C-alpha cells in the first residue's frame, strides 16, 4: 500500500495469541481483554526497552467490541474499556507508541462480535481515524469471496480518505487459500501494507514448522511480492509463551527475520524472562529484520542430514544466513563453505554470529567452515564483504 | 520376569537419546561414546543427588562394540574403552551404581555393530555376567520374526543360567507392532523385566504426543500387563535436552509417572539446569513412580476443551491425578470434582500438588475445584483420604 507506512516490517505487540478472547474480568482481571491490560502492556513497552528497540505498535485484537450506537457507530465494551478507545489511543501516543485495532470484513468477527459489513466500511474507517488509531487488522470471517473482493479495496480507500496514516493489515488471502489463481498478489500489494497468507499460529513447534513449510514450499510465489510497504505475514512470534523450547524460540526469531516478517510479539511482557527478552531485543537481529532493502529471504539449501540453509540479501552487499536443524537427535556439526552456498568469487567475507556475537573472519568461497547446530535450533550469521 | 529385580520401574540414565552413535573422539572427545563419558556421568549421578533419589542404572547403548576376539567373545572399542568393560563396571559399582549394556538379537545392531546371533546368545550372556553387568537391553534389528521368537527366550534362559541377576529389557514387541495377536504379553511378562512396545522417542513434543496417544489408544491391552518385575517401556525421558519447553518437560515426567514407566534419563548431567534437575529429582513424583503396588495408570477422562485426566492407583488408598492440557492457546481453568472423575463413597480427601507443593483440603466427591493448566502442560495431584 502506497501510504508511506511500513517501509520496514512492523514491530510491536498483538493481544491475540497469548490472551485470546478472555472476557472474564471478574474471575481473571489481570489477563482479560481490557483497557487495563493494554495500558499495562504499554507501560512495559515504554519502560523495558521495547519501544527503544523498535517495537512501537500495541494492537488490540478480537473481543473488544461492545456494540453499535443509535447512529451505527462502533463502541468498545463499556465494562472492559470504561474510558473508550480515544483514551487508550491518547495514552499509547503519550508513551511514544502506536495503537492498532481489529475489525472484520463480514457479518461478525471470528469470535462473533459485531462485524464491519460493506455498508459499515466507510463509517468504521472514519471512526478509527477519529479515535486516532494507527493500524487496522481486517479479518475476513462470516463473509463471501465477493464481499471480501469488494470490501478490502473499499476499506483501503476509506482509510485513505480520512487523511490519517493508518497501517492496513489484511487477512483476505488466508480465506482464499493463500495462492494463485484465487489470490492476486499484485492487487494485494496495492491495497494492503501486510497480509496474513496462511493459518493462525498456535503455541506449538508443530504450528511453527507447518507455517514455515508452507512459506518455503511456495517461496517462488511469495518471496518476490514482499517489499517496503507490503509484507507477507506468517503471524505472531511465540517467544515468551508455553510451547517453544529455548532453541525453538531462537529459531522462530531467526526464521521470521530472514523472511522479512513482522516482529509482532504476543506474550505477557509483565512476566517475560530475561532469556526471552534477550532474544526479542537482539539488536543485530532487529537490524537484519529492519533492513532498508526489504528483500524477503529464501531457503537456498536442503540436505538429507536435515540441515536447511536460508539466505536473505541485505543492504551494503551484506547477507543473513540461517543454518536450521530439522533434526530431532543431537547437536550437528554442519560442514560447508560459502562457495557451496552460491557466493561470488574473489570476495573475502566476515561473519558475525547473531546470537553469540562471535566473529568469523577471512572467509573466501572455498574456505571450509563448521557450524554446530542444536536440534530444532539455528545458527545465524550476519555476513559482509571485507576490504 | 521373576528374577527378583525391578519390583518398581527402573530409574537411571541411558546414553542413546542425547549422545546417539557419536564415535568421533578426535573432534568431540567430551561427547563421544567412550568410557570417559560414562565415568563422568557416574560421578554426576553419585555427587549430584541422582543416586540418592533412586537413579541407579547407568546404561551403555549402541556403538560400544569393538568386535569379537579369536574365541568369538565381544570386546569394546579399544580406543574408546581402553580399560575394558570390567573396569567400568567396577568403577560404576564403587559409586553405588549399576551398569547396563546393549546388544542386538540379530546379525548386527541397528547402527551396524556386531550382533548377538542365535549361536552367540549364551556366550554373550556369560560374557556380560563375567563383566558384572547389571542390565541388558536387547534390540531386534537385522533379524526375522522366527529368530526373535527363538532368541529373546533363549537370552532370558541364558541370563538366568549365569546365576547373576541381570535386568532384562526387551525390544521384541516393538518389532512386532506392539499388539496381540502378534505380541504375546503373557510370555513377555515371564521372560522380560521391561519391554519397548513402540517407536523410538525423538527430542520433540510431537514424539512424546505420538507415544502417549498410542499407549492411550491401546491402554485396555497395555495397562493390565504391567506390574512389579515387568513394565511397559514408552522409552527415554527428554527432560534436560533441546526439544521440550518447561511445561512439556514437566508434562512428560508426570505422564511417564502415572504410566508406571521407567525413569531413564538421557541428557548431559554435566550441564543440566537447576530447573530440569528439580523436575527429575522431585521426591513426591519419584515416590509415585516407585509406588510398591506397581499399578499402571489410565486416561480416565477426555473433554472437548482438550483437557485430559489420568489416574494411577497407589498404595494406602491414595491416587495420582494428572490434569493434562493438549490446548495450544493459553492457561485454562479446568472445573471438575472427584465425583465427576469416578471417585465413589463418602471419603474426604486431601491433595498435594506435586509441582507447587500446595495442599488442597476438604475434597469430598461433590466438592467443586478448579485447576489452572498451561498449554501442553500438566497439573499433578497426589490424592489421599484423611480421617
Ligand atoms: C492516500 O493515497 C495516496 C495515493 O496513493 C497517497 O499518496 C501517495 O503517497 C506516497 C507516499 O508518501 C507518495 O510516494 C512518494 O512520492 C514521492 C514523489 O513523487 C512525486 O512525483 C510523482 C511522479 O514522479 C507524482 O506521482 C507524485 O504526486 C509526487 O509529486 C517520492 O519521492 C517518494 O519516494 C520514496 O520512495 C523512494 C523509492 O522507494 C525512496 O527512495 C524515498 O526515500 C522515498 O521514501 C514516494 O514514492 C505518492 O507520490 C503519493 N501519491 C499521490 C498521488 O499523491 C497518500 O499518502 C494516502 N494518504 C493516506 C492518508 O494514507
Ligand atoms: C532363574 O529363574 C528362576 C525362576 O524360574 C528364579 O527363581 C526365582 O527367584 C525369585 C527372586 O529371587 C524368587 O522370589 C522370591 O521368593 C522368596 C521365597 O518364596 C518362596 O516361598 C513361597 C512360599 O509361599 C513360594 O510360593 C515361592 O515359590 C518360593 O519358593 C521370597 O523371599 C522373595 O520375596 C521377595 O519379595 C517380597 C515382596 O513381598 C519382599 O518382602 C522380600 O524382601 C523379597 O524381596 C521372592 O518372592 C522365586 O521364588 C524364584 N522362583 C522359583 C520358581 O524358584 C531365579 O531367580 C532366576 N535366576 C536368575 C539369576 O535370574
Ligand atoms: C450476513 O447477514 C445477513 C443479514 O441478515 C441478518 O443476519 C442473519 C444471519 C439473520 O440473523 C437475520 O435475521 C439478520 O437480518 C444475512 O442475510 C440473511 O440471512 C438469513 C439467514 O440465512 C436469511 O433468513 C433465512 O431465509 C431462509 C429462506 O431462504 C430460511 O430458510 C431461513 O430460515 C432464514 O429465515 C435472510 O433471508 C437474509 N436476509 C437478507 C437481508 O439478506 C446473510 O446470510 C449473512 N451473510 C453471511 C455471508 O454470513
Ligand atoms: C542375517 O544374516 C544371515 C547370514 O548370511 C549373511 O549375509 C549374506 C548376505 C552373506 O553376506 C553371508 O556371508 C552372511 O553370513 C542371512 O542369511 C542369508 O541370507 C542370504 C540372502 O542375502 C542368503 O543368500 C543365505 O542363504 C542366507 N544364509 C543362511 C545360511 O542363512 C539373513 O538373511 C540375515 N537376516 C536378516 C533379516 O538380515
Ligand atoms: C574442505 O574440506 C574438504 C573435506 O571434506 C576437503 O576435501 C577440501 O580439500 C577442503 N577445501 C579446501 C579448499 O580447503
Ligand atoms: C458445582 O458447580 C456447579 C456449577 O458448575 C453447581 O451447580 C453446583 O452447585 C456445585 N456443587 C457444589 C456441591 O457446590
Ligand atoms: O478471533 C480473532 C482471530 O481471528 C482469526 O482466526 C485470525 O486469523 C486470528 O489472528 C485472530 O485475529
Ligand atoms: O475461520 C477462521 C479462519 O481463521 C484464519 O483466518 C485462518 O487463516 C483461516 O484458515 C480460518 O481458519
Ligand atoms: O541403534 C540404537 C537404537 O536402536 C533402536 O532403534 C532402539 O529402539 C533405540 O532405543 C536405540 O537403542
Ligand atoms: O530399528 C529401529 C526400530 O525402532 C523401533 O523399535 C520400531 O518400533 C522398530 O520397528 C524399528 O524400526
Amino acid at each position: 500500500l502506497d501510504n508511506g507506512l511500513l517501509q520496514t516490517p512492523p514491530m510491536g505487540w498483538l493481544a491475540w495469541e497469548r490472551f485470546r478472547c478472555n472476557i472474564n474480568c471478574d474471575e481473571d482481571p489481570k489477563n482479560c481483554i481490557s483497557e487495563q491490560l493494554f495500558m499495562e502492556m504499554a507501560d512495559r513497552m515504554a519502560q523495558d526497552g521495547w519501544r527503544d528497540m523498535g517495537y512501537t505498535y500495541l494492537n488490540i485484537d478480537d473481543c473488544w467490541i461492545g456494540g453499535r450506537d443509535a447512529s451505527g457507530r462502533l463502541m468498545p465494551d463499556p465494562k472492559r474499556f470504561p474510558h473508550g478507545i480515544p483514551f487508550l489511543a491518547d495514552y499509547v501516543h503519550s508513551l511514544g507508541l502506536k495503537l492498532g485495532i481489529y475489525a472484520d470484513m463480514g457479518n461478525f468477527t471470528c469470535m462473533g462480535y459485531p462485524g464491519t459489513t460493506l455498508d459499515k466500511v466507510v463509517q468504521d474507517a472514519q471512526t478509527f481515524a477519529e479515535w486516532k488509531v494507527d493500524m487496522l487488522k481486517l479479518d475476513g470471517c462470516f463473509s463471501t469471496p465477493e464481499e471480501r473482493a469488494q470490501g478490502y479495496p473499499k476499506m483501503a480507500a476509506a482509510l485513505n480518505a480520512t487523511g490519517r496514516p493508518i497501517a492496513f493489515s489484511c487477512s483476505w488471502p488466508a480465506y482464499e487459500g493463500g495462492l494463485p489463481p484465487r489470490v492476486q498478489y499484485s492487487l494485494l500489494a496495492d491495497i494492503c501494507n501486510l497480509w496474513r497468507n496462511y493459518d493462525d499460529i498456535q503455541d506449538s513447534w508443530w504450528s511453527v514448522l507447518s507455517i514455515l513449510n508452507w512459506f518455503v514450499e511456495h517461496q517462488d510465489i511469495l518471496q518476490p511480492v514482499a517489499g517496503p510497504g507490503h509484507w507477507n505475514d506468517p503471524d505472531m512470534l511465540l517467544i515468551g509463551n508455553f510451547g517453544l523450547s529455548l532453541e525453538q524460540s531462537r529459531a522462530q526469531m531467526a526464521l521470521w527475520t530472514v523472511l522479512a516478517a513482522p516482529l509482532l510479539m504476543s506474550t505477557d511482557l509483565r512476566t517475560i524472562s530475561a532469556q526471552n527478552m534477550d532474544i526479542l531485543q537482539n539488536p543485530l537481529m532487529i537490524k537484519i529484520n529492519q533492513d532498508p532493502l526489504g528483500i524477503q529471504g529464501r531457503r537456498i539449501h536442503k540436505e538429507k542430514s536435515l540441515i536447511e540453509v536460508y539466505m536473505r540479501p541485505l543492504s551494503n552487499k551484506a547477507s543473513a544466513l540461517v543454518f536450521f536443524s530439522c533434526r530431532t537427535d543431537m547437536p550437528y556439526r554442519y560442514h560447508s563453505s560459502l562457495g557451496q552456498l552460491n557466493f561470488t568469487g574473489s570476495v573475502i567475507y566476515e561473519a558475525q554470529d547473531v546470537y553469540s556475537g562471535d566473529i568469523i573472519s577471512g572467509l573466501r568461497d572455498e574456505t571450509n567452515f563448521t557450524v554446530i547446530i542444536n536440534p530444532s535450533g539455528v545458527v545465524m550469521w550476519y555476513l559482509y564483504p571485507i576490504k
